[PDB]
């Protein structure tokens, strides 16, 4: 409920609904047009990409994601799960799910080593950079569920 | 005599072995997503196989600290053959230094008869106040190539 | 709903996975020694492959603490299919308790169309002053069967 | 039902069925073959070996073993009982019963004294080691009903 | 030189030579017949079975074994090496090398966990027991090069 | 096996068989007709009613009841479970399950507190009196799994 | 919260929903059809019968019953309260209230002060015995929340 898996799922549902309204027909006007996202999950298609490093922690995060979607009227048939060896492959794996026209949002869940002993962690910066660029290029929401040790 | 000692060493858990194992799973996973689909009525889980038969690979490795790089290369080749791969379906490319691994990686990845690329190198003196501009470019460059070409690239350098 | 949670769990490093991986390598190693031989002029190294295609297996598992044993069984089956094995070539046998795993193991190993046997069980209260006569018999019995029949038997119980 | 005798009979009955299934002709195939032992005790001939030390306790255990076989469809005519002067003679007598082609399982019932001595009871080890060895040589289940005290 | 790998190899060379003389023709007599083994390794065939657990320690032990044999006139073409996943498989692997009529001795090299927290280590006792029995049954020397942590 | 839950299942299974035998056509005759209940649990649909007071103890009993039915040939799909806030509601819920034409027996599992008071527990008497009365009116066995403490 | 009025009301809530599900359509099948009730009070009509002897204690008890219904999302308009001279009249009064086609549950509250003497065992027994028979005949839950004293 309070785990980072829950939080990532909530952002996905809101964002998916928001993009539905914007592409719809505009209103008559006469007032400021306020746009906002709903928390209803009916009729949506979702995809989750997760890793295996420290599978103890990652396992419970994925459980949270599935619970949140179904509890908000999400049908189990509309979840596609993909597993990758490690964090380095999350962005490339998320590329193929996003391009599919069936999916509406992608949730990325993972975990990264504490590190902090070197000046910079080069490997840990490409996962964040890669996902952000993919969202703008493909015009689809991608959520960052990565925990840090 | 010294040849026997070198051969006696194990090559089951070195960074090269891990890099090749990650490549085989990703290559098989891609061929599954791009193909057909299931019936339905349940959550659909995708996970790659560990079968290396029928897949063609490409390995790019540098030379600086060739004593350490050479064994990392043997680990990767050993993994492919053990898991059923065919020796005839491997391409090895050697480059001078780490600055110019990504340029070679792109040329291999652009071929229509390659499935994954394993990149092997060594980084020297990672703990230094000066920003290692060379080091950050190798990591950044390989990542961008993977997304553009929609082909996995594995990155198994060892710090030093 | 609860079915999804159970399926979401990973089965990559459990004791069952390790037991099945050890069996595949040993079975392939045996088919190499018993066959042909090399030319010579160098030290001859024998090492098994990790290809599970064409091999028939047999798994024996108990019931006490069936909640834990069941997932260990899934790990072993998952390893075989991932490494290229065929689901049709597996035989599962279930037994009441740990005292009588070895008796079932012998019957499977004596078939001419089985290559290795994976044994899965649970041992309870290993730290006790009384000599667990049941526990020592399971370990001793499986070992003797392996040597007599010249066939590998893997032993992947988990203490508790 | 909570006595060790009832437990011993159940184990023997369903291994007798498992072995009958294994050595028979295989099924159609095309899927994983799973083998299990039913609790039907029709046409199964049993033998029981029982000691006499602390004859009071051992007496009720033997009743449980016979009771279980009759309830589960067993014919009373197909049970053979043997009595031995003590624990040490159980392995020797059990082997004599096992070699008979008109037997499908054997149940060993006995009581062992407390091993308060620093050295493990040599007699205690041999009976466990003997019964186990017999099962492998003759390929026939031999259940273990020894109860400590 | 002083590592346990060296010591195991030395015993193998002596034992292999000893069995050569015993099967030879007997002497005239007139005095006590003293038999003893030589340290000459020419013309012999050797086999080594090693594991991978803690491959750092095991690797140097295997290096010692090869050095000792070659330094005593051992040709490199007459060594066969077999690797197994773990300690549990040493006895069964050593079974196949021994039966081959080409080999004259088998050296077993390995390493076992410190343990000592339970009352007994069941897994660590079968490797020792298995190798000893195999030597008597097959009538061939097998050396125990297992280190303990 | 020694828990009251295993005992309750056995009683229910073999009355379900007895009633199936009685209402069927009679035998040839010419001798005394003796009716008995087999332990085969094929094609028998069961219902279980379980309380929640002291949920720890009641939890393991229900596992025994389900375990017994599957071992004796029962299909897991043919069991219906109902949970009630306490002991007082067992008779009322049991009657609802009993009237279904797709049920052949019912098992009542519960725990009752000690009757240390001088007056007998009125709640304790009613559940025994209620379940017994139901069996006669509806002509369907209702096993009694209540365990005192 | 800590008064028997609390518990009686809480139990009634669970039982009301439980019966609604059972009479309704079953589940998708293919597994154990576990049934259970929730604490959703909305949409339910209740009724309370409370005595008048020792109104001091009874008054607070009936107040506790009110708190559950309003607190758990039950309208204050559906509660129906009926008062009677004493404990002897609770059964017959509850029968009339229960038989109404709208009242979906009933609660009883009282104090059996005279239970300290065996002479009251006659009147004491009937009230608990009577309410039990009402529920079975009419097939509708009737909670029993009296206090002994």
């Amino acid at each position: 409920h309070g785990n980072k898996g829950w939080e990532a799922a909530l952002s996905a549902i809101e964002m998916a609904n928001l993009f539905k309204s914007l592409r719809g027909t505009g209103g008559s006007g006469s007032s400021m047009e306020i746009y906002e996202g709903k928390l209803t999950a009916e009729g949506l298609r979702f995809g989750i990409v997760a890793s295996r490093f420290n599978h103890a922690l990652v396992d419970r995060l994925v459980e949270g994601a599935i619970d949140c979607i179904v509890r908000h009227g999400g049908r189990e048939e509309d979840i596609t799960l993909v597993r990758v060896p490690g964090s380095w492959e999350i962005p490339v794996a998320a590329g193929e799910l996003a391009r599919k026209e069936d999916i509406d949002a992608v949730i990325a869940i993972g975990v990264l080593i504490r590190g902090a002993t070197p000046h910079f962690d080069y490997i840990a910066s490409e996962v964040s950079k890669g996902l952000a660029n993919l969202s703008l290029e493909l015009r689809k929401p991608i959520t960052f569920g990565v925990i840090t040790a």
